[PDB]
């Protein structure tokens, strides 16, 4: 019950990030020697909060920095409603948020606030809705902040309003997205923070080509021959179809050309597996389509392979979050090409690192264009990598808390 988590440093990523900014980072973070930075979240167990924080804790004390981590506790009836609350705030509408509710989520909130004086730190950061209410169970005497990891784009009202009211108390709200900030918040208060990539991760870390192959034969995969590719869950909205299309339009003058469509989804996502059916339908009986995903043992390993592997890589949602696949892809060097939606409008640098495109004609000539012209390929892979480098890897993620903490 609010139990602190004990069990990476900057030095692993010197090579990566050269040393004048590993001195950058060191700098910045003298102001902030010996204080402590709290963080709270509702697991340390899986990925998502609990993924970056593993890294992130050790990371910051590795700098001089008291990072600290505690996860608060609950029945399963408390997570039943964080679940709900989830997501209600993701869109779901038919969602109705009670008096019950509430008074559960306030008083586990209040319960574990118990076990320790989070007030008593230079800094608090708490992560996500469940335990954003422990800030009203507190005497401010310092910094507070609230980290948005989810879409927050257009949610529940009722379930918004409610969180809105602890989010609010924070002296800092930080999105992934400038349209995840509500209109209700002060924008003085609210900041920008995108999601980033660890380039030591499991999805990111360069593998060596004789395990990559490996990877390509189980899944019967030809690194010998083109390979377009695109990764992501399986929904209407992920213009999924339309990479078909894209594929067997460029497949009339690539005759080898295979297309790779790349997903993890949980065990519990019906609607998920329900699209990936659909999909499977679509294709039919053309088997230079490989529909890779955790049902046949692809995880993020092989994910990474699929990338490092892929000649072009795509990204064809109509709606869609920050985008962290698109990142994945640069990371790799690989030309990205994709619509102009959620954070990969902001990824891409049309014709510099990428291409922005409208439709699926438009992607065709683009994959033609790289496919036929591999110095171009390789040029803006080079830069799209840079460009992640200097912006989206975890090491700059945590040089913007540190310029945030400063700035309080």
């Amino acid at each position: 019950k609010m139990y602190e988590v004990k069990e990476r440093k900057l030095e692993d990523y010197k090579s990566i990030i050269g040393e004048e900014e590993v001195s950058k980072i060191q700098e910045k973070a003298e102001k902030l020697k010996g204080r402590s930075f709290v963080h709270v979240n509702s697991t340390s167990f899986g990925g998502g909060v609990a993924e970056i924080l593993h890294s992130l804790v050790p990371l910051l004390r590795s700098i001089g920095i008291e990072a600290r981590w505690f996860v608060i506790e609950g029945p399963t009836e408390f997570f039943n409603v964080t679940k709900t609350f989830h997501n209600a705030l993701q869109g779901n509408e038919s969602l109705k948020l009670t008096e019950e509710m509430k008074e559960l989520y306030l008083n586990v909130n209040r319960e574990n606030s118990k076990f320790i004086d989070l007030s008593s730190f230079d800094y608090v950061l708490v992560h996500d809705p469940q335990p954003a209410a422990l800030i009203e169970f507190y005497e401010k005497k310092s910094p507070w902040l609230w980290r948005c990891h989810i879409d927050l784009s257009s949610p529940n009202r009722e379930f918004w309003e409610f969180l809105r009211r602890f989010v609010e108390k924070y002296d800092r709200y930080i999105f992934h997205l400038p349209e995840y900030v509500q209109p209700e918040l002060d924008r003085n208060k609210a900041v920008i923070m995108p999601p980033s990539i660890d380039p030591l991760s499991e999805k990111n870390v360069e593998l060596k080509q004789t395990e990559i192959l490996r990877i390509l034969e189980r899944f019967d995969v030809d690194p010998e021959k083109p390979i377009i590719t695109q990764v992501s869950r399986f929904d209407p909205w992920k213009g999924i179809f339309d990479v078909i299309e894209i594929y067997r339009k460029v497949k009339e003058k690539i005759p080898g050309v295979q297309l790779l469509l790349v997903g993890v989804m949980a065990h519990d996502d019906p609607e998920g597996w329900i699209y990936f059916e659909k999909t499977l339908r679509k294709i039919g009986e053309d088997y230079d389509v490989k529909v890779l995903t955790n049902l046949i043992g692809v995880h993020a390993r092989e994910v990474n392979a699929f990338q490092r592997a892929s000649d072009v890589i795509l990204q064809m949602s109509i709606r869609e979050g920050f985008g962290l696949t698109v990142t994945e892809a640069m990371w790799k060097g690989k030309p990205v090409i994709g619509r102009a939606v959620g954070g990969i409008k902001f990824q891409i640098v049309d014709g510099e690192t990428g291409f922005l495109v409208r439709d699926a004609n438009e992607a065709v000539e683009v994959v033609l264009y790289l496919l036929k012209h591999p110095e171009v390929s390789k040029e803006m892979g080079a830069k799209a990598k840079e460009r992640v480098r200097k912006n989206f890897i975890i090491t700059k993620h945590m040089e913007r808390y540190l310029d945030i903490l400063n700035s309080l």
